[PDB]
């Protein structure tokens, strides 16, 4: 165990190891400090989280959020540098503090160059296709979920409506989308680079698929033959009937890469989108791909999100990933 020391920031006790050094809060959802770090010299967020064992779900919470962070691997996907708690034992735990590098800014603080898209959208599918691969699903990619620094280097995480960029399946609730509906939202973000304006600014879940159908079109009959829900159905169906606008137009002076891409970005449905391994082959990205840097992801075991357990179960589950943490090279 190394040395830990207390101080209070903003009605908020913390304590760190003496590794770490000068914490200065940055902002909350758990807590975040900005700290330099002795080992390595490198400034570090540390994010103390809040009751992270309140109750069955804040505890697997944590343990989803811990096991996830400590299989991320990967450039474009934020990785943990260090987990610990200052407790000398499973009885005396209570706390969970992460740390990882500190981020420059967000996406969303900050029209771009086509070769800024470029480079952007590209490291986004790159992370996208590796956490695809562990068949996780992020669901919630927005700007302000994309870490980029002055290099325009990008990580994806997750902490501006996150509806805006919610694909249209959820809004209509279906039971069983899947991974293509994080594509969708990139292709939300894309747009937003090209032209400077959110694509789908909806104010409520109907008014976003509203603004979604514009775009792309009301359902085809391929589509509304995949569609169970008599009451989704109805709804559908009784839709005034709207052709999918020309992207071309309604993105004139875009790169016709990007409008290319684009289209097979927002197709509705979600069986036809392109996924991320083959966004990543197409010509917008000819300055960017290379097939043999864009690696996938280890097996990513996620049986225990079927597993219903005590508090204390879940808390000593966690523990043990605590103790077992090896830090990155
Ligand atoms: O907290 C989180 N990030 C920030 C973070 C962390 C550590 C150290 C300092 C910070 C600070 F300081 F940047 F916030 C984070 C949490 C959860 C999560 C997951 C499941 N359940 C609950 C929460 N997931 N992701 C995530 C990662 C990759 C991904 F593809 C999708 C999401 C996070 O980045
Ligand atoms: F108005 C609509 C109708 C369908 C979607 C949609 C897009 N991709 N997949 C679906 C879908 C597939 C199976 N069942 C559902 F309920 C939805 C989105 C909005």
């Amino acid at each position: 165990r190394p040395t830990f020391y207390r101080q209070e920031l903003n009605k908020t006790i913390w304590e760190v190891p003496e590794r770490y050094q000068n914490l200065s809060p940055v902002g909350s959802g758990g807590s975040v400090c900005a700290a330099f770090d002795t080992k390595t010299g490198l400034r570090v967020a540390v994010k103390k989280l809040s009751r992270p064992f309140q109750s069955i779900i804040h505890a697997k919470r944590t343990y989803r959020e811990l096991r996830l962070l400590k299989h991320m691997k990967h450039e474009n996907v934020i990785g943990l540098l260090d987990v610990f708690t200052p407790a000398r034992s499973l009885e005396e735990f209570n706390d969970v503090y992460l740390v990882t590098h500190l981020m420059g800014a967000d996406l969303n603080n900050i029209k771009l160059t086509d070769d800024h898209v470029q480079f952007l959208i590209y490291q986004i599918l790159r992370g996208l296709k590796y956490i695809h691969s562990a068949d996780i699903i992020h669901r919630d990619l927005k700007p302000s979920n994309l870490a980029v620094n002055e290099d325009c280097e990008l990580k994806i995480l997750d902490f501006v409506a996150t509806r805006w960029y919610r694909a249209p399946e959820i809004m209509l609730n279906w039971m069983h989308y899947n991974q293509t509906v994080d594509i969708w939202s990139v292709g939300c973000i894309m747009a937003e680079l090209l032209t400077g304006r959110t694509l789908f600014p909806g104010t409520d879940h109907i008014d976003q698929l509203k603004l979604i159908l514009r775009l792309v079109g009301t359902p085809g009959a391929e589509l509304l033959k995949k569609i169970s829900s008599e009451s989704a159905r109805n709804y559908i169906q009784s839709l005034t009937q709207m052709p999918k606008m020309n992207f071309a137009n309604v993105f004139i002076g875009a790169n016709p890469l990007a409008v290319d891409l684009l289209e097979k970005m927002l197709v509705l449905d979600s069986d036809k989108r392109i996924t991320a391994a083959q966004a990543l082959a197409h010509a917008y990205f000819a300055q960017y791909h290379d097939p043999d840097d864009e690696p996938v992801a280890d097996p990513y075991d996620q049986s225990f999100e079927s597993r219903d357990l005590l508090i204390d179960e879940w808390k000593s589950l966690t523990y043990d990933e605590v103790i077992s943490f090896v830090p990155p090279p």
